[PDB]
């Protein structure tokens, strides 16, 4: 039933565990290694079993020791190649057997990205780190590469002596390498099932820090001291967190800081999670983001989503335990202020993509569609709009978070869709009905645009964000001049933020207001990458050529997509940048993540 697969579906075969013996060879930029899929069958007397396969070159396929005939079809763009495996003797249901694949990943693959010691902040040793959300372990291994199906694994890494690898799982050895000596080898075990989309390797000159009994911050020596203190809130975040969704069973929460080139805030990767060092900010404010990926432990790690259209069930109800942490934290006038702002970042998003456009849905329509195209703030704050309306209608947060309990505890280790999730909400509300059927099914869910509905939010902490910002778009030439450094005196860093977002959505504003803004406020000095990323892309629209320089800049200090797309995007447009804008994309495409290269090429109009 998924239509990013190429495989042979859950109801036909079922992947129960998998063992990964590989080598990192840094100079050939390869995954030299064996694994071990310990497939069921779902059919009676089953011949033939298809898998996920991308940039990838099998040397032989061994199943109950000894070579199989394996056919790989005609490649279909970012879906791969189909992998046909014809089975030596027909299968029964319910009858376990090892597949032995000898792959070969590609130095160009879709997930790996391989760092030159230049390109890492520690210059002496390389880099390597994945991204297998949503369709990219085809593009390590191959594999049923389908949220349809939650699998185990035990892994065998090797790597120089002088590097650490890490996985998402639990490590369990550390010894050296037996036919190479200049190497070791590393241990990770996954007891907890869990789709290919969450497996993820890297390899590294990595150094460890406790910030608590069970939270190890991982990142080079000279980055550790200030990843200590910006996520030293992730043990009690953790006990809030537990008492919403349940206890947990994943035995040690790590954190591990990539370096720039990571094109994501965060990544859900159980056991060892992935965040951008962009989120260093000295302050702690970004730390919503960490309550993001802990809250994930939930939903997405717990409660996953059966195919990606309904990819909704992960992001959506996340974002609704990552407010309700930071709501539990800094109290409900945060947590307003934050949903306030989640339907800004969606309206921005809906103006840009297209009213009328298909990827505006909650339940989009991925036949002939990239995932990783169609990413956007819709599967996020659309998610999050309708689980509000709905606490917002049925009581209130002790009252809708006591369904989520439930919801996590009813399909826990499983695999389900949208239609799913209805029969639940219907089934814990079984005398609330009336409230439940007042809500148009058709509008949230399968409409583009704006929802119909917008809820309810306390005003108490954004209303002097819009002051500030309303003060702005209204001002003349003459007006200029009654903004001092006054005017921020109190206005925290996530109201600074916020009243830049919203100067944004009314930019371009006249050159001579930007101008001033910087005069007194003095926004260029700031080194918070979410009030930075705003105001540059503010300056650019509004055709600052003194901001150029620092615009270009921020999109090469970093590989987050969430602020590179927009500053090369906003230079393409601006007259004075479109030649640097492209010319800054094919000099920097070597150095670039196969993401991030492919997203901005397309944005940029550039093969
Ligand atoms: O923190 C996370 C951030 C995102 N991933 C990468 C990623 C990209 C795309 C994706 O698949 C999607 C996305 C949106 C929709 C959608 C449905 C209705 N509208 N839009 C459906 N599928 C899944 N993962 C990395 C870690
Ligand atoms: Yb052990
Ligand atoms: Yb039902
Ligand atoms: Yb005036
Ligand atoms: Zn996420």
């Amino acid at each position: 039933v998924d239509t990013c697969s190429l495989a042979s579906p859950a109801s036909v075969c079922r992947t129960k565990h998998l063992h990964l013996r590989c080598s990192v060879d840094f100079t050939r930029r390869t995954l030299t290694g064996t694994a071990a899929l310990t497939v069921q069958s779902q059919e009676d007397n089953l011949r033939s079993l298809v898998l996920d396969t991308k940039d990838l070159t099998i040397e032989k396929v061994v199943i109950n020791g000894q070579e199989v005939k394996y056919a790989l079809g005609e490649r279909q763009s970012y879906k791969g190649s189909p992998m046909e495996i014809s089975l030596p003797i027909a299968l029964s249901k319910n009858q376990e057997i090892v597949i032995e694949i000898s792959f070969e990943t590609s130095p160009k693959s879709s997930a790996l990205q391989w760092l030159t010691p230049e390109q890492t902040s520690g210059k002496e040793h390389p880099y390597l780190f994945s991204q297998c959300q949503a369709i990219h372990c085809r593009a390590i291994l191959p594999c049923q590469d389908t949220p349809s199906v939650k699998l185990t694994y035990t892994a065998e890494v090797s790597v120089p002596k002088e590097l650490v690898a890490l996985m998402s799982a639990i490590r369990d050895g550390e010894t050296p390498d037996p036919e190479d000596p200049s190497r070791k080898i590393y241990k990770f075990i996954q007891k907890v099932p869990i789709p290919c989309y969450l497996i993820a390797l890297v390899v590294g000159a990595l150094e460890s820090r406790q910030i608590g009994p069970r939270t190890l911050v991982w990142s080079e020596k000279e980055q550790v001291e200030k990843s200590a203190y910006e996520f030293s809130e992730t043990e009690s975040m953790l006990k809030i967190a537990e008492d919403l969704g349940g206890p947990y069973v994943w035995g040690q929460y790590d954190l591990l800081v990539l370096p720039p080139s990571f094109p994501y805030g965060g990544m859900e990767n159980p056991c060892l999670t992935f965040v951008t060092p962009t989120l260093l900010a000295g302050d702690k404010s970004l730390s919503n983001v960490i309550a993001h990926e802990i809250s994930h432990s939930w939903t997405g790690n717990l409660v996953t989503n059966k195919t990606w259209d309904h990819f909704w069930l992960n992001e959506g109800h996340t974002v609704y335990l990552e407010r309700h942490i930071c709501g539990r934290l800094f109290g409900e006038k945060f947590r307003h202020f934050n949903a306030l702002g989640g339907w800004g970042e969606l309206q921005n998003s809906v103006k840009t993509f297209g009213e009328t456009h298909p990827f505006t849905k909650l339940v989009v329509d991925l036949t002939d569609i990239d995932p990783d195209v169609a990413y956007s703030s819709v599967p996020y704050e659309k998610g999050f709009a309708l689980l509000f309306y709905l606490e917002q209608l049925l009581g209130g947060p002790e009252i809708f978070l006591g369904f989520l309990k439930a919801y996590v505890e009813k399909f826990s280790y499983k695999s389900i869709t949208t239609d799913d999730w209805k029969d639940f909400l219907y089934s814990y509300f079984k005398d609330k009905v009336d409230v439940l059927n007042q809500v148009d099914w058709n509008a949230w869910l399968y409409s583009p645009g704006l929802p119909p509905i917008k809820p309810n939010y306390d005003m108490t902490l954004t209303n002097a964000c819009i002051a500030l910002s309303q003060r702005w778009i209204t001002a003349k030439e003459d007006d200029l001049n009654s903004f001092n450094a006054t005017d921020l005196k109190d206005l925290s860093s996530h109201q600074l933020n916020e009243f830049l977002a919203q100067t944004l959505q009314r930019a371009p504003l006249p050159l001579g207001h930007i101008k001033r803004m910087q005069e007194v406020y003095n926004f260029n000095a700031i080194n918070n990458s979410e009030i930075r990323f705003r105001w540059l892309r503010l300056c650019i629209q509004s055709k600052w050529e003194d901001a150029i320089p620092l615009a270009l800049k921020m999109a090469t200090e970093q590989g987050r997509m969430k602020f590179t797309r927009p500053l090369f995007k906003d230079l393409a447009a601006f007259d004075k940048s479109h030649d640097q804008a492209v010319r800054t994309y094919q000099e920097h495409k070597a150095s670039m993540h196969p993401v991030t290269a492919m997203l901005v090429g397309k944005d940029l109009k550039v093969d």
